[PDB]
């Protein structure tokens, strides 16, 4: 059955402004689509076992990836900060199915995750609808 | 050596409606960003030698990828209409730097390319500004 993850982005700090610069979809479970409905990023997936990655960028150099997916019928999420120049969104998205620490993050099936970058800025994902096929999550930027 | 490719999408046939469902950026040349300015898709790249893939999807089931980038200081593009169910945009984008047939398609440095899918719908990419670091291309859907 189709899984959908609707993401709302909350920027709370005026000292920086992030905007999406990359939207990727993993190939498993017949892939999926990244779309927009009323300023909401909607990830529609063909089933459980795949994911999608949003990469954001602020004009001050700061950047992070926010990956949302469904592993064994349960939602998961992870945030990667301090990205290298050759660490684009498609690079990160694939790592959750090849790189050990990333695979463990997905297998944790978190309804919420929190991490900071080197500058101290906090990034959080919180699933407000954390069960079923219609998932909703807030992306909160500190 | 920063390159920018501005893409304008033209849909000419009311029997279908396509919309972007994936925007990827290849990791080479310090990667880059996919952005939006006045309904135009803007691919900014840190240098020559990388690319970005836009995957489009119609509600009838039709899909294709339009990849734009710079190879050897000249613009290039390619359209893939025979998307496998496990071939998302990030899959296609990487193949231009791993699969020989896609490598050759990139190294041809096309500023103009036309191709159809199995249903007979035509897809076209034309660079109206095919010179310099500020490149401009039309994506015309038949």
């Amino acid at each position: 059955m189709v899984y959908k993850i609707t993401v709302r982005v909350y920027q709370t700090n005026p000292d920086a402004f992030f905007h999406p610069v990359e939207k990727t979809v993993w190939k498993y479970a017949n892939g999926g689509t990244w779309s927009i409905t009323d300023d909401q990023h909607v990830l529609t997936m063909g089933g459980s076992g795949t994911s999608g990655t949003l990469r954001f960028h602020a004009d001050n150099g700061e950047s992070f990836t926010a990956t949302f997916g469904v592993h064994n019928y349960k939602r998961w999420c992870d945030i990667v900060t301090n990205l290298a120049a050759d660490e684009t969104g498609m690079v990160i998205n694939q790592q959750y199915y090849s790189q050990k620490n990333r695979e463990e993050a997905r297998e944790r099936q978190l309804s919420n995750y929190q991490v900071k970058n080197a500058k101290g800025r906090n990034f959080q994902i919180v699933y407000t609808e954390a069960e079923g096929n219609d998932l909703h999550a807030n992306l909160i930027i500190g």
